[PDB]
């Protein structure tokens, strides 16, 4: 029942006893093992993810400080299943849900998930991509069950950094990145120039997939993704071809009308939804609005009201205490973003 283990965790390097206690299988996948645990000390459910090293998550999770992003608490090299493999054990803020479960329980029900959480959990997934774009790190697996969830406060937490890089121009990076259902155009194109407006296209997925209740853009591989995408967006142009990849010359493709966007969503979907939808799935990648101009859209304004509440009765989270270094992108809309009655 109690597991004590020493480990550094964020902060200052001084490892120490961690009790924990309570330990369940979360899930199994690509990202290795996640596990629930309370720790003994505080009372606290964490999430303890074991991955074995072998063949950037930590080095990410040690700097990264953000109300929309999980923490590292603690971080640790234990044993495994495999004898004699080195395993590391990263101790993480517990956050009951995920996107894709709530999303899920929505579909199931013959519902589309309320508006205001619609607009609740792209706002902080944008600050949140805001804040780790302004380092240059690029999430590179943005899709619903890596946007964590508490249901009850609606505070929603970005996780899962294991795809995660800081991006540098000049030097290269892998195209087949991104789950499949979230990849931008310019990773199908193979392009190795790509930036973090990667993660806002993956960002415009999940929005459009919350609209209409089941993923946008559902390939079956990564030519076919690309056929889900002209269905909807059209044809892209040779412009637009070069501006995904400028070395891919090669592209015969028939002719496809896109799909307006008002006829993509139900009749009852919000226009500013659509419109910030058509500003995120567009194929030139500096033409999508970076994260911080995501937040600044009017289809947030709801959020920036005085006398917005959740559906339960509660305030809000916290969604305006910008820092300086997540405004660096455009530090003038921090007029828009910080309302009247937030400002000091
Ligand atoms: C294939 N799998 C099956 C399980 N599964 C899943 C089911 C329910 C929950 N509920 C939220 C529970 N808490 C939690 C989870 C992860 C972290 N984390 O930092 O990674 C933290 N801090 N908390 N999450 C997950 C989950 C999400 C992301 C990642 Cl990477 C790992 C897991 Cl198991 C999946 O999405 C897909």
């Amino acid at each position: 029942v109690t597991t004590v283990v020493a480990t550094p965790g964020q902060g200052p390097d001084r490892p120490q006893e961690v009790s924990y206690t309570d330990t369940k299988v979360i899930g199994n996948g690509s990202f290795g093992v996640v596990y629930q645990a309370k720790l003994c000390d505080s009372g606290e459910l964490v999430a303890i993810k074991k991955v074995l090293q072998d063949k950037r998550e930590l080095q990410i999770m040690r700097k990264l400080d953000h109300c929309n992003i999980v923490r590292l608490r603690y971080f640790f090299y234990s044993s495994g299943e495999k004898k004699d493999e080195v395993y590391l054990n990263l101790v993480l803020d517990y956050v009951p849900e995920t996107v894709y479960r709530v999303a899920r329980h929505y579909s199931r029900a013959k519902q589309t998930l309320p508006v205001i959480y619609v607009k609740l959990y792209m706002y902080q997934l944008f600050r949140s991509l805001a804040y780790i774009h302004s380092f240059g790190i690029c999430h590179r697996d943005i899709k619903p069950q890596n946007l964590l969830l508490d249901p009850d406060t609606a505070v929603l937490k970005l996780c899962d950094f294991g795809s995660a890089k800081q991006l540098v121009r000049g030097e290269p990076n892998v195209s087949y990145i991104c789950s499949r259902y979230y990849r931008a155009p310019e990773l199908i194109f193979g392009a190795t120039d790509y930036t973090s407006s990667i993660d806002v296209w993956s960002a415009g997925c999940v929005l459009a997939e919350l609209l209409l209740g089941q993923p946008i853009f559902p390939g079956d591989s990564g030519v076919d993704q690309l056929v889900e995408i002209i269905k909807v967006l059209g044809t892209p142009t040779r412009e637009q071809i070069r501006e995904m990849n400028p070395n891919y010359t090669e592209f015969k493709f028939p002719q496809i009308k896109a799909h307006p966007w008002t006829k993509v969503f139900r009749p009852r979907t919000p226009p500013e939804a659509i419109a910030l939808c058509s500003r995120l799935l567009e194929y030139t990648p500096t033409a999508r609005l970076t994260p911080l101009e995501a937040c600044a859209h009017s289809f947030f304004d709801e959020l920036r009201d005085p006398n917005v509440k959740l559906p339960n009765g509660r305030d809000t989270p916290a969604l305006f205490n910008f820092t300086t270094q997540e405004l660096s992108s455009n530090p003038p809309l921090a007029t828009i973003l910080i309302p009247p009655h937030a400002r000091i």
